[PDB]
């Protein structure tokens, strides 16, 4: 792990040490027991299978015991994949696998995780030392596969792809509220400002301006939500333009879907936008005097709802940062305080009261309505008249003017915010030459609420369009993969899967098209539009369905089937929100005001649904001209606590974003891909047909021999493509094979666990000479020790004793614990094995050996018949010229079909008195008896050495043998 040395103190937060990892790579884990089961609360939990029978599986939750069917059970990932950096390398790509992998890494303070193309980021809720300049330098020029998962890797590769491939780039960042989208957004942009190069109104360099654009817009665009204290309530797509080298040229920012509900309304724990509470901090009192505003925020109804102060946010310090943000962005003294006046004018707009005069509804007095007219530069007389009596002159009551004041407040704030970003863009444009650009996108991801209205439809439609942009891109990279690997695979485009849902929205006579039509008819309501929806799509459009009873609150009017799931939408109010009605008399007064800003952003003045279509189309147009890079943000919990993850919450996001979507669309083809070399090493034990010789030709024969579907895999170069549930079967058979091995090696070891007596009986006949030899003694397998004493019962032995050592129980050989599965001899017992030899002596005769080595009671018996032919009475054999020794020589063991057993070929050098050259060529064959399950070892050798002695107290011709045998060859 010397590679993590360059990361310094960021190392333990990016990748665990080889010490800590290897301890997790080898932890207690068993297949078909430790699995995933669906829970009622956490939706997915780890469990250990107790008893599976009758189609029902019984296990114990990580304590409760549950009983589910055998369709919900999901195998866990081995410890080898523990906290993996790329989940695309996992063997199991089901939901709890992806969920827990993120859960494990986040528990080890490891935020970033790769999933195919996605860069899954989890909200840390703590400070990490991983954003130091040392780390930035550590990621320069490094490819994604050459460094730990990090957000820097995405933005760096985007910059390099821009220069290498000469094509535009785009980084898409999605997620729910409080997932840290804007945090990652600023990290990416700031990164680019450091990455260089430098080309060539506003103060300072371009790097400063692009960065200083954030604290300016967040003042008017961000607010304190339940999920996040500084949450942006608007989409953003900033295009950062570069040169050919490339150097920073220019930038342009575009916003999306700013919720106007915030300025006039906030929830219970939430509050209004930051800009309001910043001015009231009295950090610079000249604003309050200019705006005619007190200190207490509770004196203004538009911002008095819910909480007024945030613990983490210092509105005093943020006010200065807000002010300084505009000065850097080249905002004149006039433009600055004009925005404050309009912001302060809205605060007075909500304090306007109205009453009835028995209805025309006349104002409840001049009060603070005069202050609002001063800041906006109005008449205060023509204002309240047009506000109550719009125009051909109509009349409104107290409830209709309380909406007009609110709607106008939303109009001012939005068109001011939109004017703000356009003024910013002006300073971000330079005459400096441009070549490519990088688009950084952050829009609130797909999300299903209990109450889904028109606002949710706009967002869920955008993400529907953005997800297809991914599915198509994935489909391209997939086709590029299968084709260049040599696999003929054809399937329809993955983006077409979402086309049906999109056509229901944007296409003519669609949900949006009907809404735009119904807004053209004044004689209408929510009922007429709802009825027109069902009459057009229910039955024709499959994605349009009946609303489901949520058995709670509230109730919707229709359902829509997206890629993430099914959403129930509430229609009440859609007609009004779409065309967005405004008091055109007051708007007319806005066009003619002393304040130039108010009259500027209200010039001209077409529906929201049609407007969003215009913005999304140019967004998709840009994106399709870029190299897409996808970043997914995940929020752990609502308690804002680091290190912990709520399973149902995380699973919701994973189903919403393209993470699980990208997995299922890749499953359609061949997801699991293994190299030929790694395939041999892993799945050879299943069937040794690969032999100890090509990987390409061997992988074919290994799979073709197995009882397997030959259509669930395709051969390539140099990789083997597998199906989804195919590789899960291979591992299932592999572990089942290992269980068979370990239990047999245990049984074979049982028979030779200690000292076992040995009886050897030989009836030989060489060159007509008859003789009989009877041997006895003991042997120990664990030590590899063998002690015997052979005694000829017919008198003097016709042949020299050292020539019978070979034919005189390799089952007492010492096998090491790592080679204990290569012990064929012990595996044959107690059934025993037939041993056959054929000894060849140079310039002499030969031996014929057939021995039955089996267990007869407590003692191991070796009964052998020997038959020698030819030879000479004056030769080395039958002449006793050989010495009394046997030295040491290894015996190479080879096992091969058929009839199981093994085969051996080894040379033997007996010593003569004068000379010392006498070669003996041995050819051995072994075969188990009485069938039964018998092991079969690989190519290994036995290290043998024999010590021959004599007993001076024995009258008969004899031989005392003491030999040591130990196996070796493999590890």
């Amino acid at each position: 792990d010397s590679e993590m040395a360059v990361f310094g103190a960021a190392a333990p937060y990016l990748r665990k040490s080889e010490k800590e990892r290897l301890e997790a790579q080898t932890r207690p884990f068993d297949l078909k027991k430790d699995v995933f089961v669906p829970d009622d609360k956490q939706e997915f939990v780890k469990a250990k299978i107790v008893s599976r029978e009758g189609g029902k599986v019984t296990a114990e939750t990580e304590g409760k015991t549950v009983t589910v069917k055998e369709d919900q059970v999901m195998q866990q990932n081995p410890p080898k994949f523990d906290k993996i950096e790329d989940m695309a390398m996992l063997t199991f790509l089901h939901e709890p696998a992806v969920l827990y992998n993120l859960k494990d890494r986040y528990g080890s303070w490891m935020i970033y995780t790769y999933s195919g193309l996605f860069c899954v980021t989890v909200n840390p809720y703590k400070w990490l030392p991983v954003y130091t300049p040392e780390v930035v330098a550590a990621y320069r020029g490094k490819k994604r596969s050459e460094a730990p998962p990090h957000i820097f890797s995405i933005s760096d590769n985007a910059y390099q792809y821009m220069l290498t491939d000469r094509e535009n780039q785009s980084i898409l960042i999605t997620g729910e509220s409080g997932a840290g989208k804007t945090v990652n957004t600023k990290r990416v942009i700031q990164y680019f400002a450091v990455i260089a190069a430098i080309g060539d109104p506003g103060k300072g360099t371009l790097e400063d301006q692009i960065i200083q654009a954030n604290p300016a817009l967040e003042a008017f665009g961000n607010a304190k939500t339940v999920r996040n204290d500084n949450s942006s309530r608007f989409g953003k797509f900033i295009r950062i333009h570069f040169g050919a080298t490339g150097k920073l040229a220019s930038a342009d920012i575009e916003t999306y879907l700013l919720e106007k509900s915030r300025v006039i309304f906030q929830l219970k724990a939430e509050r209004d936008y930051h800009i309001f509470y910043q001015i009231l901090s009295n950090k610079k009192p000249e604003l309050l005097d200019m705006l005619l505003i007190t200190n207490n925020p509770y004196d203004y109804a538009f911002i008095s709802q819910g909480e007024t102060t945030v613990a983490s946010i210092d509105d005093a310090e943020e006010l200065m940062a807000t002010d300084n943000a505009f000065d850097v962005l080249g905002f004149t003294s006039e433009e600055k305080n004009s925005m404050y006046k309009l912001t302060g004018a809205i605060m007075h707009f909500g304090n306007m009261k109205f009453k009835l005069k028995q209805e025309q509804a006349e104002p409840d007095g001049t009060e603070e309505a005069d202050k609002s007219a001063y800041l906006m530069g109005l008449n205060s007389a023509d204002l309240l008249k047009g506000l109550c009596h719009p125009r051909v002159t109509k009349g409104q009551n107290v409830q209709q003017v309380i909406y007009a004041t609110g709607a106008l407040a939303k109009a001012v704030y939005e068109r001011m915010f939109n004017w703000m970003v356009t003024r910013i863009n002006a300073t971000l444009e330079t005459k400096q030459p441009r070549q490519y650009f990088i688009g950084v996108l952050d829009i609130a991801g797909f999300e299903i609420f209990d109450f889904n209205s028109f606002e949710q439809l706009c967002i869920n439609f955008t993400n529907e369009k953005l997800q297809q942009f991914f599915n198509h891109h994935m489909f391209v990279l997939e086709q590029e993969e299968y084709k260049k690997e040599g696999i003929e695979w054809t399937f329809i485009d993955f983006g077409m899967d979402l086309q049906a849902c999109i056509d229901l929205i944007e296409k003519p006579m669609g949900i949006m098209s009907i809404l735009e039509e119904e807004c053209m008819f004044p004689k209408a309501t929510d009922m007429t539009f709802k009825a027109k929806l069902f009459d057009n799509h229910l039955g024709k459009s499959a994605n349009f369905q009946k609303p489901r009873n949520i058995k709670g609150k509230p109730e919707a009017h229709f359902s829509l089937i997206h890629y993430a799931g099914i959403v129930d939408y509430n229609i009440i109010g859609w007609l009004q929100k779409n065309k967005d009605p405004l008091n055109e008399t007051v708007v007319g007064l806005y066009q003619k005001s002393s304040l130039k800003l108010l009259s500027t952003l209200f010039a001209n003045y077409q529906t929201v649904s049609a407007l969003h279509r215009e913005n999304l189309n140019k967004l998709m147009t840009n994106l399709r001209s870029t190299h897409p890079h996808f970043v997914r943000c995940i929020i752990p919990n609502e308690t804002k606590s680091p290190g912990v993850m709520d399973n149902p919450l995380v699973m919701h996001q994973l189903r919403c974003n393209g993470v699980l979507e990208g997995i299922r669309i890749c499953r359609k083809g061949f997801p699991n891909r293994i190299l030929y070399g790694d395939f041999r090493q892993r799945y050879r034990i299943l069937n040794p047909a690969a032999i100890p010789i090509d990987s390409r030709k061997g992988a074919e024969k290994l799979l073709s021999s197995l009882d397997i579907d030959h259509n669930q895999y395709k051969f390539g170069h140099t990789k083997v493509f597998f199906k989804a549930g195919l590789l899960g079967l291979l591992e299932e058979m592999r572990d089942e094979r290992l269980s068979r091995i370990i239990t047999r090696t245990q049984a074979a070891e049982e028979l030779f666990t200690g000292v076992v007596p040995i009886l050897v009986e030989l009836d030989g006949d060489v060159n007509g000479h008859k003789f009989s030899v009877s041997g006895e003694g003991e042997g120990d397998a664990t030590y590899g020790k063998l002690t015997l004493k052979f005694i000829c019962t017919t008198g003097k032995l016709p042949v020299p004793w050292p020539t019978l050592v070979t034919t005189f129980v390799q089952c007492f050989s010492r096998y090491p614990d790592h080679m204990k599965r290569h012990d064929f001899f012990k595996s044959a017992m107690p059934e025993g094995y037939v041993q056959e030899r054929t000894i060849f002596f140079n310039d002499d005769g030969n031996y014929k050996t057939r021995a039955e080595v089996k267990f007869e009671g407590d003692t191991l018996v070796n009964r052998i018949e020997l038959k020698g032919i030819d030879f000479k009475e004056d030769g080395n054999i039958l002449g006793h010229k050989l010495e009394y020794n046997y030295n040491s020589h290894n015996v190479y063991i080879m096992a091969d079909k058929q009839k199981n057993g093994i085969k051996a070929n080894f040379k033997t050098r007996h010593n003569i008195e004068d000379g010392g050259v006498q070669l003996a060529d041995h050819y051995q064959q072994n075969t188990p008896i009485g069938n039964g399950p018998v092991l079969l070892p690989d190519n290994h050798y036995l290290s043998t050495q024999s010590a021959l002695s004599k007993d001076p107290n024995e009258k008969r011709d004899h031989m005392v043998l003491l030999e040591f045998v130990t196996a070796a060859g493999i590890t």
